[PDB]
């Protein structure tokens, strides 16, 4: 089997991408944030505290004839922004572009934190990291990809995120028309539960490529590109007036600037992020100070190749017995 679905930016800055997902019988369609940095499929629901729902579409398990409460199961997650959610668990039928998994754990939110409530465009997350990170207790549950993978023509999914435009998630096949040149595959460590790999270096604009190992994760659920402070300083040094602001919480730059590209290495291959991808607009409405799309990972503990990086590439998440990651230019 295979599946394909279009993924769409939630706003004009590409802060995140949402992909429609069918849950239950009859189908309830929710727009989920496909997240290769986490492993829970969780949704706003009829059980979510009413005050914490503000425009999201909810899953109502009582209206699904295939929903079954998973007895005694709960879940609870927190993310790096201090945001969180928790609730109970149903199994139900879940489909992405007709690719169907029966018995998928659907984690129904009883509580969500303010950042989720305040974002009306995201009805939940669909995790695509490794199932070792799934938070369901006392019995850990499998991701949608793990449940689907044996049925797929090939045990893979691909992310083709657009810059200020829709893109595509494919499951089970490689669309060889979606990229240029060849796909360069690179080794993955699953020890922390992520699609963790090692970039071979970087360049800023037309500058000299620096060969240096940069360990990080391919994370579709993170907006920006988080890299070591030395690398990030090298980038922003090329933008007149750019500086790290403690109060804002990262590098800001004059909105009138033209941003240079940023290149990262995948083996001997090179992925070029155009400068415009690195502009996240005014820090507050009407400001002429703009927020940078490349930021320091110093306080994170891990580098994150988030959407800023991934959207410059066609990315293969290869879930063979020994997983690997593939990157191609596009
Ligand atoms: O958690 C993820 C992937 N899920 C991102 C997500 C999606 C929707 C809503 C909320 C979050 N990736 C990882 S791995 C490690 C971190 C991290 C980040 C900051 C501090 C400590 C750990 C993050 C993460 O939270 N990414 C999103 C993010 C939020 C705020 C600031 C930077 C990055």
């Amino acid at each position: 089997s295979t599946g394909s679905a279009t993924t769409t930016p939630i706003d004009s800055l590409d802060d995140a991408y949402i992909t429609p997902v069918q849950i239950g019988t009859p189908a309830q369609t929710l727009n989920l944030d496909f997240d290769t940095g986490s492993s829970d499929l969780w949704v706003f629901s009829s059980e979510t505290t009413a005050s914490e729902v503000d425009g999201q579409t909810i899953y109502t398990p009582s209206k699904s004839t295939t929903a079954k409460l998973l007895s005694g199961a709960t879940w609870s997650i927190s993310y790096g922004d201090g945001s969180s959610s928790s609730g109970d668990v149903y199994t139900d039928t879940v489909s992405v572009g007709g690719l169907t998994v029966t018995g998928q754990a659907v984690e129904s939110a009883k509580k969500v934190s303010s950042s989720f409530t305040e974002d009306s465009t995201i009805d939940g997350l669909l995790g695509l990291a490794f199932s070792t990170l799934n938070t369901v207790s006392p019995t850990q549950q499998k991701t949608f990809f793990d449940n689907a993978k044996a049925s797929l023509d090939s045990p893979v999914f691909t992310a083709d995120l657009g810059y200020h435009a829709p893109g595509t998630y494919n499951f089970g096949f490689i669309d060889t028309t979606a990229y240029t040149g060849s796909i360069t595959y690179t080794a993955v460590s699953t020890k922390q539960g992520f699609w963790e790999w090692t970039s071979t270096g970087y360049a800023v604009g037309s500058g000299t490529f620096k060969s240096t190992s940069i360990d990080g994760i391919a994370d579709t659920g993170t907006t920006l590109l988080y890299l070591p402070a030395t690398v990030v300083s090298a980038y922003w040094a090329q933008v007149s007036g750019a500086k790290s602001s403690s109060s804002v919480g990262g590098y800001v730059f004059p909105c009138s600037a033209t941003l240079p590209s940023f290149t990262f290495g995948v083996g001997s291959a090179r992925i070029v992020i155009p400068g415009d991808y690195i502009d996240f607009g005014p820090i507050s409405t009407g400001s002429s100070s703009c927020f940078g799309g490349i930021q320091s990972s110093a306080g994170i503990g891990i580098n994150i190749f988030g959407d800023v990086a991934l959207k410059a590439a066609f990315v293969v998440f290869n879930g063979a017995t020994t997983p690997t990651l593939g990157f191609a230019s596009k």
